[PDB]
């Protein structure tokens, strides 16, 4: 009929734009500026002679082999100066591509980039020549050199097939790039690279710096069992084969390294710089004088978000014009490092300290998560042939009976107002080695009522010590009990203090980093080796990755490490990572999801009657009650789906790239929990449903929940300290003297010191940040990802159904009734609101771990 030219527009981003180095000029207002439209300021000329070809594959016509047929490669032509849909960064070319009737439907295309600086491809449209509209490619990718590179980088268009669907001329291609994402598991790996696989945790330490300095490994053992991270390649440790040497720079695979268009939003770089920079120059103040190294009263702990801490010009100018601490460090001129007031003093400077305030953050804190209802007393221990494992709490029945509603310990259990705190278990077998450092440390039990009003009062706590004379007759143990007169309260805000700086600890160590954080890698690196990015569930579950493995890579290297952050400022000390890997030894998926979390912790009883198919023991359980809304928003979506793509059960058991994709996370993703027999099968789409809507649940409001309340609720070291020093100060004493005298000096004396303090906050309020051009759940992804309408409309159904949730949600914030979602601190609970703009506000849930 006729020999045609298709129209190509590319929309590419230069290096420039996104780059963390060049950056660092601009970050006040970004999505503007004459929304870079390339054109203007000619590096654009560069693009435009034999600089950048493409070439397109066609999807409906074979070669002798089988193998899509090759159009001719073609150059990069004419700048677009304009386009209604071109944003903030972005440039635009005219390519014209000859085409005919007998090459028909294009369906890939292969590019080469001969520049010698990368840049960001973004899209490629296609406007087409038979009764046949647009052709969409959606890349976002990192396109460095071509001669890098063995073979060109592919790229493919916005329909969605199920590997039996792809059609013929493509098949080929579509297993040869997913061979390329694989690699073949040597090699050190390279910054441009985009190759996925796994290794243990043998990275964290350093023992070619000495024998104090070496860490276990993590994952491939039964003693210290842990998911995989990427693997990265480097040469072994030369005191140590098993140990990977340590590097400045961490590998990840290229576009899981998200730039951005403004300098304060590169914020894992604010984080790197703090272990970098701001730790050995504000550690170089304390190490003389020209701080006092103590807090001597609150009032001064209350002077860090007022005039803030004085500091000589020779530090403070030395840490005022890094790139991105700009934004979360204020400075006044020369003497101050001031800090944001934590939303939890913000109406009330004094209300942490009381009872009401401690339970309620137990299901609206930082922490929510915990908490258990009482079936049997006293509690038992899990902990083995010791004796109080076998033997239990040594709070009592008579240690319970006091003034609000009178009834037996066991009318109490049998009406489910009993609820425990247990966080005896994990610290205990590493007690007594913790305590041999400058940190003091109790494990504690704390059991709570529920009162007639609705809220929750603690009313004992248990300080246990290990070993009177060894491991054998288990616990020695002391219990305390609520006062507000006198020695007596003193001594019970020091009880409080011991049992949060244990919650702090494990909401650190397993809460945040091992069930978000470390959990969700191996998911990421299985569904990139064996789904193509052209698959219905890769499609589904890519957003929820976003930055992942680059927030992750940044913990092994500052964090996590030997000597890091979490070492220097949390209680279980050189001892957290392995902690972390002793409590996945009791990790379940399934348990992962939210009605099969709060009825193990018997918070729920299943019930078709209510709302969400379970009853709630606790009614005004601010976490719960709003989770429970955003886990059944995600199943539903997850659900119309998967349901859109899979005619049948037999369908999902004939798709080969979900089958490997499955079997290859359980087998080595989490290889050491492979033989557990709770693992779904891949046999049935209601268990894709629920393993799909687990991921998705842990990577965006179960990370929100536990992550973006930590400023604001612990942005006051006193109300969540991370470590403690001194043991209670026992009834006759020079220190029970002191706590007489002055109360707020021993409490000082006990928690997290000034320096440790200084570090800590610095960390929490970068954690805490949305950065600008956060991608919040459910309305938002990059763009227009698929070309299925029916995939597109299930997702505005998502979005206005989150929308519906985000004013239900307020509302509830708005009822006088419940308390607990408030406070005695009057701090609305708004953490799972879905919506945010940037910033530190308690709001927002993002698609992805992302910080
Ligand atoms: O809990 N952790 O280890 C953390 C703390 C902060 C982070 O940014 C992170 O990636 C992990
Ligand atoms: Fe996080």
């Amino acid at each position: 009929h006729r020999g045609h030219k298709i129209k190509g527009t590319v929309v590419l981003m230069r290096k420039n734009v996104l780059d963390v180095n060049s950056v660092t000029s601009v970050g006040g207002i970004i999505g503007q500026g004459l929304d870079l439209v390339g054109s203007t300021l000619d590096t654009l000329t560069a693009f435009l002679g034999r600089s950048v070809s493409l070439q397109l594959i066609s999807a409906t016509k074979a070669d002798a082999n089988g193998k899509g047929k090759l159009g001719k490669a073609t150059f990069l032509e004419g700048i677009i100066t304009s386009l209604p849909t071109l944003g903030a960064g972005q440039s635009a070319f005219k390519i014209n591509f000859e085409w005919d009737d007998g090459s028909g439907i294009p369906g890939a295309f292969y590019i080469k980039n001969f520049m010698q600086t990368e840049f960001f491809l973004v899209s490629l449209t296609l406007e087409d020549i038979p009764n046949h509209g647009s052709i969409h490619f959606v890349c976002n990718s990192w396109i460095y050199n071509a001669k890098l590179f063995k073979s060109d980088r592919i790229f493919f268009a916005n329909q969605t097939y199920l590997p039996s669907e792809t059609p013929a001329p493509l098949v080929k291609y579509r297993e040869e790039e997913l061979h390329n994402l694989r690699g073949d598991g040597t090699g050190e790996r390279k910054e441009w690279e985009r190759i996925y696989d796994y290794d243990v945790y043998n990275d964290l330490g350093d023992p070619d710096k000495g024998e104090n300095h070496a860490r276990p490994v993590l994952g491939g053992n039964d003693t210290f069992p842990y998911p995989r991270r990427g693997r990265t390649g480097r040469k072994p440790t030369r005191k140590d084969p098993n140990s990977e040497s340590r590097s400045n720079d961490v590998y990840l695979p290229r576009d899981e390294a998200f730039g951005h268009l403004k300098s304060s939003d590169f914020l894992t770089y604010g984080l790197k710089s703090v272990s970098q920079n701001v730790l050995p120059l504000l550690q170089s103040a304390f190490d003389l004088n020209f701080t006092p190294r103590e807090f001597d009263s609150f009032d001064e702990v209350h002077g860090l978000y007022s005039g803030g801490i004085k500091l000589p010009t020779d530090i403070i100018s030395k840490i005022s014009p890094l790139p991105v601490l700009k934004e979360i460090f204020r400075t006044d001129g020369e003497q101050a490092l001031k800090f944001p007031p934590p939303k939890v003093i913000q109406v009330s400077k004094s209300a942490w300290m009381t009872d009401e305030e401690f339970a309620r953050e137990m299901l609206a804190g930082v922490n929510p998560n915990l908490i258990r209802c009482l079936k049997d007393f006293p509690p038992r221990s899990k902990l083995d042939s010791q004796v109080y494992g076998d033997h239990t709490s040594q709070i009592t029945k008579e240690h319970l009976e006091p003034n609000l509603e009178g009834l037996t310990v066991d009318e109490a259990i049998q009406n489910k107002r009993l609820f425990l705190l247990d966080h005896h278990d994990p610290i205990m077998p590493y007690l007594r080695r913790i305590n041999a450092t400058s940190t003091k440390a109790y494990a504690t039990r704390t059991i709570l009522f529920l009162k007639n009003d609705g809220t929750l009062r603690p009313l004992a706590i248990e300080l246990s010590l290990p070993h009177p004379q060894g491991d054998q007759s288990g616990a020695f143990s002391q219990v305390f009990l609520p006062a507000d007169e006198g020695v007596e309260s003193s001594i019970w805000l020091l009880a409080k203090a011991y049992v949060v700086v244990n919650d702090s600890c494990y909401h650190q160590l397993v809460s945040h980093w091992l069930n978000t954080h470390a959990v969700v890698e191996p998911f990421i690196i299985a569904t990139n080796r064996h789904l193509s990015v052209v698959h219905p569930i890769y499609k589904l579950l890519h957003p929820h990755y976003r930055d992942t493995m680059n927030i992750n890579g940044l913990a092994r290297l500052s964090l996590v490490n030997d000597g890091g952050v979490i070492e220097q400022t949390f209680l279980w000390g050189r001892y957290s990572v392995e902690m972390s890997a002793v409590v996945y030894k009791d990790w379940v998926f399934t348990d992962q999801a939210l009605p099969a979390d709060l009825i193990k912790r018997g918070m729920a009883i299943e019930d078709p009657s209510c709302p969400h198919g379970i009853r709630l023991v606790i009614e005004d359980y601010p976490y719960t009650v709003d989770g429970l809304e955003i886990w059944d928003a995600i199943k539903t979506w997850v659900h119309e789906y998967v349901f859109l793509y899979y005619k049948s059960d037999d369908t999902l058991r004939e798709d080969p790239e979900l089958q490997a994709c499955w079997k290859e996370l359980v087998e080595v993703g989490h290889g050491d929990k492979k033989n557990e027999p709770w693992w779904p099968k891949m046999q049935t789409r209601e268990e894709l449903v629920e393993a799909c809507a687990i991921i998705i649940w842990t990577a965006s409001a179960l990370h929100a929940a536990v992550n973006f309340g930590q400023y604001p609720y612990g942005g006051l070291i006193l109300n969540r300290p991370t470590l403690s020093r001194r043991f209670m100060p026992e009834k006759g004493s020079a220190e029970y003297e002191e706590l007489r005298k002055n109360p707020q000096k021993a409490y000082l004396k006990t928690i997290t010191p000034k320096f440790q303090t200084l570090i800590d906050l610095s960390v929490i309020e970068i954690l805490s940040r949305h950065a600008s051009d956060e991608v919040y759940l459910g309305e938002r992804d990059n763009p227009n990802w698929t070309s299925d309408t029916r995939a597109l409309e299930a997702f505005k159904r998502f979005g206005n159904k989150l929308a519906q949730i985000e004013n239900k949600l307020s509302e509830r914030n708005n009822d006088e009734k419940l308390r607990n979602r408030c406070g005695p601190v009057q701090m609305p609970y708004t953490l799972l609101l879905p919506s945010s703009k940037e910033g530190l506000t308690f709001r927002g849930i993002p698609n992805s771990i992302s910080i």
